[PDB]
């Protein structure tokens, strides 16, 4: 194959990793360069669930399918109003198990970096600075030692620094904004939400203010709340200590039952963050001093209220990971041209639902 040379993928993430799992099954040479400061560090957030058709894909040519399953815990839904109606519930049917169990972020990472060859990943290494070489690129990680690579591919999150090679497009905050939170023994620490949960992801919608909720990743309840950026914060409260975020919440949250409230008062720290979108809007560099390219969320960061990431991010990894191996293609930047190109077509519609089911949702109603 055409990869005689050698790979830097620059991020650890689900869609990093995988990556590096699809070129290694070909013999490729690959390094992921992650700046976790090692293997146990702890993943923030919900659970993952990888569709048929897409993510999937990705782990059954993965051959790690199974060993998804395995660890995945399928999950009914619930949907909940503001005062602890169940609406709506649909439940986990037997035949239709295996469509998307979730997956704990963590616990995928143990799958993924399992698979790999020993020292595949290289810990501790934040990526900073890439340079052009005579016939190789020069990456810069702080405070570590450099290192020189013939392809680079980008797979380091939403808000990479080190995307001027490929594109000059920036990030932008899309008009939403996200709190979120975990309880631990939710069962006695916030009994009455978690009864409601009644073991299935909890959703309810009220007046342009999302409360998600899954009471069970790996025994600890995820929750998150979102909603149209409050007018003022041009980008002002302070998520560093809790008073100030609890006030916040319970306002807004006044309306809603108490069961809901009890799930603001038990959370110890909140963490803030903007919806971002990295927008597919215009093709990227044709010009690039030597083959480099973006996958998952480096490359097309999406709201989440969709369903969408990862899976879209997975089958970027599954795509790029046959252009460069299936030797369609004579040159190395004739198989990414390829692979950006089909990429921009799901992206661009991917991005195109997230964004107008975002403007669904936080107005003045929706009913999922
Ligand atoms: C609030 C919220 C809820 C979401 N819910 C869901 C959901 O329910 N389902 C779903 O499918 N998606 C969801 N998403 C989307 C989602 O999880 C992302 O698409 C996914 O994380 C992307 O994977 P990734 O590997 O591309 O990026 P990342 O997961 O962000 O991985 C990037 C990796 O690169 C590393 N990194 C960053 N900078 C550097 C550097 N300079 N050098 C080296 N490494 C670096 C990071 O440590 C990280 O490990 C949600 C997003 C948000 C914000």
């Amino acid at each position: 194959l055409l990869s005689d040379k050698n790979v830097a993928i620059i991020g650890g993430g689900p869609v990093g990793l995988t990556m590096a799992k699809l070129l290694q099954q070909n013999g490729i040479d690959v390094s992921v360069y992650e700046r976790d400061n090692d293997r146990e560090a702890r993943i923030f957030g919900g659970t993952l669930d990888l569709h048929k058709g897409s993510g999937q894909e990705a782990m059954k040519k993965a051959g790690l399918l199974q060993t998804y399953y395995d660890l995945a815990l399928p999950m009914g839904v619930n949907i909940a109003d503001k005062k602890g109606n169940i609406l709506s519930t649909k439940n986990v049917k037997p035949e239709n198990r295996f469509d998307n169990p979730e997956i704990n972020r963590n616990d995928l990472r143990a799958i993924l970096l399992n698979s790999l060859e020993n020292d595949t990943v290289i810990w501790d290494r934040k990526l900073v600075m890439l340079e052009p070489g005579k016939k190789k690129w020069t990456l810069t990680f702080e405070n570590k030692p450099s290192e020189t690579a013939d392809l680079v591919i980008l797979a380091n999150g939403g808000m990479s620094k080190v995307r001027k090679f490929v594109t000059d497009t920036e990030v932008e905050e899309t008009g939403t904004f996200n709190i979120q939170a975990d309880i631990h023994q939710p069962e006695i620490n916030c009994p009455g939400f978690f009864q409601l949960c009644n073991g299935n992801r909890l959703m309810a919608s009220h007046q342009g203010n999302l409360l998600f909720a899954n009471p069970n990743n790996n025994g600890a309840l995820h929750f998150g709340i979102s909603f149209k950026t409050p007018d003022e914060w041009k980008n002002q409260v302070d998520f560093q200590n809790r008073n100030s975020v609890v006030d916040f919440l319970l306002k807004k949250f006044s309306d809603w039952d108490e069961r809901y409230k009890e799930l603001i008062h038990t959370t110890l720290s909140f963490v803030g963050l903007a919806t971002r979108i990295f927008p597919l809007e215009k093709p990227w560099k044709s010009k690039r001093p030597l083959p480099i390219t973006m996958i998952g969320d480096a490359a097309h960061l999406m709201p989440p209220f969709a369903g969408q990431g990862v899976n879209s991010g997975l089958v970027d990894a599954l795509i790029l990971s046959d252009n460069l191996a299936d030797g369609k293609f004579n040159s190395i930047e004739e198989a990414v041209k390829n692979y950006e190109q089909q990429m921009f077509i799901y992206g661009k519609e991917a991005q195109e639902e997230s964004t107008q089911n975002e403007i669904e949702m936080f107005k003045p109603d929706f009913t999922f």
